[PDB]
């Protein structure tokens, strides 16, 4: 054998009882699998890479170049313990067998690679959904080993970050790829060093526009045709209201459908519930012009100015109110 | 090696024969994942760790600290077998590798750590929905020890259960942690010791007020613009009845859909069949006032009382009935 | 080692080549999780615990007193090998280690315990849907051993079932628990011991009624009010038939959508077809009075008897229906 | 010990570098648990039985008869390596252990037993859906042993196969159950030999007929009844058929809603969407009378003869079309 | 033992430390089993053989034939790291037993075999839906070992792929299967070989058609009744045109409920958009109609122009649009 396996016992970290050992880590991503808003949470594949030294793999050579082994191997030697904080669930891909990298340099150096899964909780607000932007984040620590006996840092600063070209969302635009560091502590154990990867997210608003903003403003349109038409008919314009009223109805409750149950209001709501409003008031705007004219015709036994005020005060609230709303939100 | 694994049989709790051992536990909540009302469970994640001593794993030294190992030397020497009572799912984080820590003191006093996810089951009462309030509770037990062998204890009594401060809930509001003890008896095999995590959850009434309270208000508003019509025009105050009723139907039937079939009939079933009857009223105070118009037209061969006692009867009732219901429900 | 288990062979039952080894069996069950209709199965979580004796695993001791291993050390003794019969799927709970309990005496007698979650298939009839009452067990048996090798008997007789406090269903009754036991024949290894455990449910019946019966009453209820209506006010009752056929259709829909595709009728059905002939009649019974009319003024060229008499005929024949239907089904 | 297995080396088969070694196949089924129309696959439990001599498991006895070993000495000899070809997932059940029996004879014989679950893949047609007939098969092949080194056959011809009495499907009955045998052939490694387990199912025609064919009729029929009402009742006649085009359309999207997107049509549609042509000739054809009568009148300036056509010419062509069709379809 | 597995170390390559070692790669494609839209993935099923030689497994032999062993020599010999890029997740068949074949000639000639299920993602274009065409394709790669170590390519050329003759899928044609090899860089490894297998898929227009198009063509051509209606049967022309609008909506909102929230318009989406606009504008034009009357028989105190033009406008306008749009997408 070329590795003195047997000759050491490996349940203990080099430099056993001494100074803290440095652990580098590179990361490279390569897709983003789905994005919850119910369970708020995200799916991620990358694969991570360690860096350390141990002199009790050192070997004889002569080239000085690195040796590739078979991968069995890591369940006899000493191996770091990293894992993802708040994190739901993980699993490393074994077809047709475990994805483990390993390769020695003669010296001592060592690298480990491996290929995971993971799905971790993000904090999303929708106050602005759907034209809001979202912060993500990942965070990589050691499980048993505090800042006094390892050490945790980015092999290469910033540029130890990587991207495939690949990754895309059908819902979503990814930008600023960026990492950061900070500490822990926690009140049993000690203190902790911790990785972050951050990224931001931007939502498409061409499908939440064409499909619940589009029928909305039609039939808020379409109450307003109601007004030119003569009062005698009866059975002409009560349908319209009532129509438009069951339309937006049902299109209230198939966009509420979609989104969880959240104790705030969303920007969608205010538009879809003042239309709601205006679709209400054209139904009691008939009915106040039915009455005065039966009281009027008691009394005594063309167009009543109550239509002609309303065909200009409607679509110049409406317009006033579009333009207020447009320009708050953008 | 360090320590004298082989030198034991590890087969034997520490004080074999003799006296119980005592043992401590921590605990640290890190986040609630999900709560459903079908099933009554919820999920919760958390770090759980034990204390107790072994004098077969005592090592010479001068520090006089702990020591950490790499983990994989636990199933070697003896371990709690702490479970969670009542719960239907579990398992351990396992990646990179297993979640698991061990710090031994020179005099043998062990640390033990573990991080797991644990589904409970929790009974809720839906009375009162959706202004209700849940209480549930996370169990701890030993499996096979008997207090005669094992005794189980908090660390630190009320100081021993920390929370993360990103612990949150969508939809519920969490407070009022703390833990408490009791002993259980089996007919079997005898007394165990037990362990209690407590807590509350309020629920968010702004969503279920503006989705369903304000349709229904405004439905049976609507239903009262008949009243004011003319009696002439018959295809006029009909389609709003039957409109209401259709509308009511839909949304009860929608509301319905989600909760469980339980036995008894909860809050909000209350005010959306009492609003029905409302409705209902309205379509068969407009056949009182047809027949008895036809009626008194015949022998003989303006507004009729009925509407105009109607059109102050039904608000102050509905007023009513909307005072006394939240007086009772706050 | 207090027990000398490499001194044996293990791979042989006590008694081999001899005589049956007695086992016994004691059962405790904690809760049912869930019932499915469509799947026709239901979920139980039990601990289960088997008793025999093994002279090889005697040690020397005063006390005579029962003593508590681990339990890693069931894989290298004899243990039985007990399966549920017309199983879907089960699992042995581990966390936070493998729910496994053993004490042995100094003669030999040994106990274990297990803690396990079933899903077994139950057939159900739903000609009484949903007052019916359905009946299920759990089979259990052992794989390898005939009546020859092993013989299966419960511990106490009747006494050897317990059932916890904290067990319930929100849309059953559970009662009546009770075990038999009974032979089994397979025409190609020989006969075998099974052990039962039966039980039965009765639903509850507020929520399908008020989900249900009442929405059905109050339309066909509504279906009658047309009668009373003058037939010159043509707009006045042709939607009042077609509304309520078509939520008649609806709520048909809506019961539907639950239930599987059985070959036979339900009770509920029976209910919810006779009430769409009702109103499909009444419908009918406008066009006949119409088409007389037409007829009778072009040989010439009021109330109409045929709605004097359906005033009255059609209530007494609903009741009667009513009273036939809940006396059947009780 | 009784067997000698350290002394044997079982990584080779019996008879190896010679002749081929035959091996017997029982099998018994125990239920069909779903079968699915999406997917196109179904799942089956039952017991797998293996009959094969080995001369190295020959051990001295005088009664001659079979003796029952626990079941962990399997991974320690050599055993077949049967699959299922074309299975979608399949697992062996382990509760409370593998459920695996090994019977041996002092001569040699040896007797293998396993309970599986497999789903696997079916190939259906839907064109005479829902009166429809499929014919299902399982295979059973062994994987990396060719036809000159391990003959499969069945161990008593067809008396190989049972069924329990207790399988049933709800919606489908199961029949002519029969065994055959045929060879295989890959391109690379040579010929296998295959084994296969037949079966027939036919389905249940009173939900699917109960569920569509008669609200349709009813529908079909409702819309006849136009042509018997007074042409100047206009609202009257129209809302008829309106409703009945949206009860159609409502009653085929829910039909449609469950049956995959096959590229052909179905049994269930041609009498649904020839039921849409009669009620949308009826608004077509009231259109046109009212159109005549006013052309009629302007030149000039008691019933129309289309609708005394019409009320024969409908019914008659629906009689003849629901022969043809339960002609054609049976 | 015919093979001397013990007296080597098999944690190393052939050829340690010098040249690379060739592997021939062969597939054969036995099933694909859904594909998914939402996810944009698909699943796979698939035998994959390597080929290499080792001079440590030579044994003396006279025959000079291929030997198959069990398949639990292969955790103890030197294998491949072949794996799957761009999946989400994979398994090998374990039932009964790990579908692995094991055939070593007697110079040194290795066979190595696995059934595999694999699902990787494809990128998707929805923009000429449900008239589109897809092209997806796999990716074998070696994990640990660079060029420099590993040299990967096909075993007969374009011959190493096979496919079943049942492969087919109930939605897509599957055609144009072939292989390519490009070579993969990663900035902190080095260079590696890839494989490819590429297949085309084209959907069934015949059910999106019928499902779709038909509706939508029949209510545009319904909403045209109503010019041939006079215009003093008032309650006889806005029904048509509410119904039309209400099930227009209905059928857009049904369409739109299955395929994702995409950024960009899909054919589909434009045919139907441009029905709702028709349909829009006849409602316009009946109260452009109702207002002129108005206006001219008050000055003043038969059929109309408008209607007559458009009763030929509309159908010319919509036949050319039809034109158009099935002369663009083919
Ligand atoms: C005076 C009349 O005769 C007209 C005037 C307004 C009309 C109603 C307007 C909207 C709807 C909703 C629709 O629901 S649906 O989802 O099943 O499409 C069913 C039809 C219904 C109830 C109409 C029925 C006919 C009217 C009462
Ligand atoms: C690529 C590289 O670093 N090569 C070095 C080489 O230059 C040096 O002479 C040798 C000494 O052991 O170590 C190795
Ligand atoms: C956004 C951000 O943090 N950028 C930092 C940059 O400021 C720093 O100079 C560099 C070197 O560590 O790493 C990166
Ligand atoms: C932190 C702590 O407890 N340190 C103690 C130290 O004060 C004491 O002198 C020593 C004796 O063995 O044990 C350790
Ligand atoms: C609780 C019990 O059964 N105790 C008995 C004890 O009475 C008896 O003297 C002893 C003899 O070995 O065995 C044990
Ligand atoms: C309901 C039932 O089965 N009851 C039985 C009883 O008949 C029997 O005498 C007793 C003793 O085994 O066990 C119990
Ligand atoms: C049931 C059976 O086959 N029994 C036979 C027995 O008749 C025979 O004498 C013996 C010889 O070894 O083998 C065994
Ligand atoms: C099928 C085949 O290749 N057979 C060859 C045989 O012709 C040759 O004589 C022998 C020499 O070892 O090797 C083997
Ligand atoms: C918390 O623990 C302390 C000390 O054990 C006790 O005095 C106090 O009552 C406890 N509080 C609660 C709410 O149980
Ligand atoms: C059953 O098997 C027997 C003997 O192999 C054969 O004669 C008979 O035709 C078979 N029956 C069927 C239905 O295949
Ligand atoms: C198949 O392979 C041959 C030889 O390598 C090559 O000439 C041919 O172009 C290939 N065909 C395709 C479709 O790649
Ligand atoms: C940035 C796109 C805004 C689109 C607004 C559309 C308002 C009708
Ligand atoms: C529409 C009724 C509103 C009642 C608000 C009550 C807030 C507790
Ligand atoms: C709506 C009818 C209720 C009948 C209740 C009968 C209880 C046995
Ligand atoms: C709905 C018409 C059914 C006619 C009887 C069919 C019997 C196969
Ligand atoms: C009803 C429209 C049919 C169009 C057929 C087009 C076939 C490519
Ligand atoms: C709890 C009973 C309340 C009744 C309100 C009408
Ligand atoms: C037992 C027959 C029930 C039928 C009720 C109408
Ligand atoms: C199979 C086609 C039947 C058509 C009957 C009119
Ligand atoms: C891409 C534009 C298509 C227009 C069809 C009329
Ligand atoms: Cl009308």
């Amino acid at each position: 054998q070329l590795l003195r396996i047997d000759d050491h016992d490996f349940s203990m970290r080099p430099g056993f009882g001494g100074p803290a050992i440095p652990v580098g880590v590179d990361v490279q991503v390569e897709s983003l699998d789905s994005i919850s808003e119910v369970d708020m949470d995200f799916t991620m594949t990358l694969y991570l890479r360690h860096y350390w030294k141990d002199e009790r793999l050192s070997f004889p050579s002569t080239n000085n170049l690195s040796m590739t082994f078979d991968g069995r191997l890591v369940k006899k030697i000493w191996v770091p313990d990293m894992f993802f904080v708040h994190s739901k669930r993980s699993f490393i891909h074994d077809t047709t067998t475990d994805n483990v990298m390993l390769r020695v340099q003669p010296d001592g150096k060592v690298l480990y690679s491996l290929r995971v899964t993971v799905t971790a909780m993000c904090n999303m607000d929708f106050s602005r959904f759907p034209l809001d932007t979202q912060t993500c984040s990942l965070e990589i620590e050691s499980y048993a080993y505090t800042e006094d006996d390892l050490m945790l840092y980015w092999k290469k600063g910033n540029d130890s970050l990587k991207t495939d070209e690949r990754i895309s969302l059908s819902q979503f635009l990814i930008q600023e790829f960026h990492t950061t560091t900070k500490l822990a502590f926690y009140s049993s154990t000690g203190w902790y060093n911790r990785l972050y990867i951050n990224f931001t997210l931007r939502r498409h608003i061409f499908f939440f526009l064409l499909q619940t903003y589009f029928p909305a403003t039609l039939m808020v349109m379409l109450s307003w045709v109601s007004f030119w038409i003569d009062r005698r008919a009866v059975p002409a314009r009560v349908p319209l209201g009532i129509t438009t009223v069951l339309t937006m109805s049902t299109i209230i409750t198939g966009v509420n459908a979609s989104m969880p149950r959240v104790s705030y209001i969303k920007a969608v709501d205010i538009y879809l519930w003042v239309s709601f409003v205006f679709v209400f008031l054209s139904v009691l705007e008939y009915a106040a012009v039915n009455y005065l004219t039966t009281v009027q015709e008691r009394k005594e036994q063309d167009t009543h100015a109550i239509d002609k005020y309303s065909r200009i005060i409607f679509p110049a609230a409406y317009i006033l109110f579009n333009l207020i709303y447009w320009s708050i939100f953008s």
